[PDB]
Order: structure tokens, then C-alpha cells, then sequence
């Protein structure tokens, strides 16, 4: 269903313009929160 996953498989297959070279998409891996939300507020790191 919808999500970044849906967007990736939306743009997954790539064909080189007049070329034979492709970029297949395999499952993405989510990162771990670099900061805590309270720490982000203390610093301003957008809790990304």
C-alpha cells in the first residue's frame, strides 16, 4: 500500500536512454532516530 515503499516501486525500474543499464529497487531500510525528541527540542535537530 501507499508509503515510501509505494513511491519506490513507483519509480523502481529504470532503463538507460538508448542504453542497456537498469536500477532495480530492493526493500529500503529505515534508520534509527539519531536524537530523542526532547533532545531534538533542546537542540533543534527536527527529530529526524
Amino acid at each position: 500500500d501507499v508509503g515510501l515503499h509505494a513511491a519506490f516501486k513507483s519509480v523502481f525500474p529504470i532503463i538507460s536512454y538508448s542504453g542497456n543499464a537498469a536500477l532495480e529497487y530492493v526493500g529500503y531500510r529505515l534508520g534509527e532516530p539519531a536524537f530523542d525528541v526532547k533532545e531534538c527540542v533542546l537542540r533543534g535537530v527536527t527529530f529526524a
